[PDB]
């Protein structure tokens, strides 16, 4: 498996229709699932450096179409992690009180401090997706908003906030099966919403705004398109890229001043 | 296994010296594993509702010793639930603006909101407990912060905030090999700090002022001594505490506005 063919490269515009949903690089489920537990031990070992070193800290952004499967990678593969190392945020409907402010005003104010993972399900990009569908903003702002987007990736690069951009690819049929899954079930209808079908309909529209939104790949903020249609796939993969990121920031436990194995405990 | 056992009931004052730290029901460290699991299962499904309804709150305060295992029961336990749902606070040493702040201020801001788990590892609680050993506070200002602490308690249960209260009790021994073994283990040395062995030479002032803290267990604000020298029967037990809330709460799905049956999905 080699996880940067997943990666959009910089200048390369994505078409999504030529990118696969349902990867499973020769693996059966099993041997997947028992690579991300073990994968699991390394992303809770490195996260507990880079709290304990105190001097760097990681942004993963998720966005997907609706049960693509943001809500369990964040179960499976960040809680690998200790759960008091991570924020999560869950960013929605802006509120009265964010519409008042730009547009990143919400989201920077959520941005990681040192030590910590950030996990944005759903982030700034919902401003130029969405939005730009359903016309409540025009053409302009978006390409506008886009640059806002990559000057604010540009300044957490800069302060160690190293940025990982996920898009959990799913096809339209595995969608549509994901969905009548939560119809068939009384303890997740509360989860089907009318914007679900809408949505469906204006696929193609979607397709064209990610796209637009995936220009904004860059070395330092990259976004990868992860097949999602198996979501044991999707969780081993997305366990690859937070590693990768985490072994190349290498972050160090800070220095002692003292020796250990001369503390006498009474 | 009778929890409520381990409950603190209104106005019977502890004696921690008398309540044992390594209780085991019986079990072994597999069978305890296997029923924890179990309970994770349905600790999920209550939450889910409890989310999903978005009337009641769930706020758990964890207090102990160092080593005593706040951190690997929000890890085991906590984690049972769906992140999305969950809100933890690590309260540190106050900041300069928190101290510029009366001692609820910081606390109050964190309580969870509608909907919401919300963790407290370590709480208003440490303004009662390391504040009266160092004498940082007098007799006089502690059961005055104590009072104060009644009264948010009984604000937040007002809000539909379920409330428990539970201190991890291990023995001196307990915690002198824990502490070894951080000393002993390279990815560890970092947890290890001075005020380890200090808070050690006033172990019994210690007790003193957690039994004053534990004073404020209500039948609506429960404190529950849990024996946490078996780290399995730790998390078993805080299970269990947390299920029978959850249960008890009894948080129903909302009212759908469709018929499942009739929507066709293209
Ligand atoms: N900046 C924004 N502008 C408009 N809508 C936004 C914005 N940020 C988030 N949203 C929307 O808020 C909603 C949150 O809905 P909810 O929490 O119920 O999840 P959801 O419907 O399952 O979302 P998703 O379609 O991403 O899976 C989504 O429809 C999302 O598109
Ligand atoms: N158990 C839960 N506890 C808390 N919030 C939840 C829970 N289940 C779902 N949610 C929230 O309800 C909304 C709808 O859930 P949904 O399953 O669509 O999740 P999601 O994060 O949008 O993932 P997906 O990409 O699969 O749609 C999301 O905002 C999610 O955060
Ligand atoms: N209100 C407070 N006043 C003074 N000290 C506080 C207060 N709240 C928290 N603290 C202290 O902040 C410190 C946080 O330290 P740290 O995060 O390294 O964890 P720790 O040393 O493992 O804590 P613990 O002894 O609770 O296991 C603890 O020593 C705690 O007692
Ligand atoms: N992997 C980690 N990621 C983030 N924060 C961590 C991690 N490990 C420990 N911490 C924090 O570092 C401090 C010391 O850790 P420690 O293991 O003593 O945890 P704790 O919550 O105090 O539990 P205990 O009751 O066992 O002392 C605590 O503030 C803890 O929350
Ligand atoms: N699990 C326990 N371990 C040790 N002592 C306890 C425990 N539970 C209660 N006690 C002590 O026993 C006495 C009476 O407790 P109480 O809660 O009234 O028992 P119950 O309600 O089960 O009859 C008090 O001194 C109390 O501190
Ligand atoms: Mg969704
Ligand atoms: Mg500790």
């Amino acid at each position: 498996m080699d996880i940067d063919n997943y990666r959009v490269k910089p200048g390369k515009r994505v078409k999504l229709s030529d990118w696969a949903t349902n990867d499973d690089a020769g693996l059966s489920k099993e041997e997947g699932q028992a690579q991300t537990a073990k994968l699991a031990g390394e992303l809770a070992e490195w996260q507990e450096r880079l709290y304990a070193e105190g001097k760097q800290s990681l942004l993963l952004i998720l966005q997907a179409r609706d049960a693509a499967g943001k809500d369990g990678a964040v179960k499976k593969v960040i809680g690998a992690f200790n759960p008091a190392g991570v924020q999560i945020t869950s960013f929605k409907q802006p509120s009265a009180e964010e519409l008042s402010h730009d547009f990143l005003w919400r989201i920077h104010q959520k941005a990681p401090a040192k030590g910590y993972v950030g996990v944005f399900n759903r982030s700034q990009y919902e401003d130029v997706l969405v939005t730009r569908v359903y016309d409540m903003i025009d053409d302009k702002t978006a390409k506008r908003r886009l640059e806002h987007i990559r000057h604010f990736e540009e300044l957490l690069t800069d302060n160690a906030t190293r940025i990982v951009k996920v898009y959990l690819h799913i096809s339209p049929e595995e969608q549509k099966e994901r969905l009548q899954a939560r119809l068939d079930n009384p303890g997740k209808h509360w989860k089907f919403n009318p914007g679900d079908l809408k949505d469906r309909s204006n696929w193609d529209k979607f397709n064209d705004v990610y796209e637009d939104a995936l220009t904004t790949s860059t070395d330092d903020a990259p976004w990868y398109v992860v097949p999602a249609d198996r979501k044991w796939y999707r969780d081993l993969v997305l366990s690859h890229i937070l590693l990768g990121a985490l072994k190349d920031m290498n972050p160090q436990f800070p220095a002692i001043d003292y020796d250990p194995s001369k503390v006498v405990i009474h």
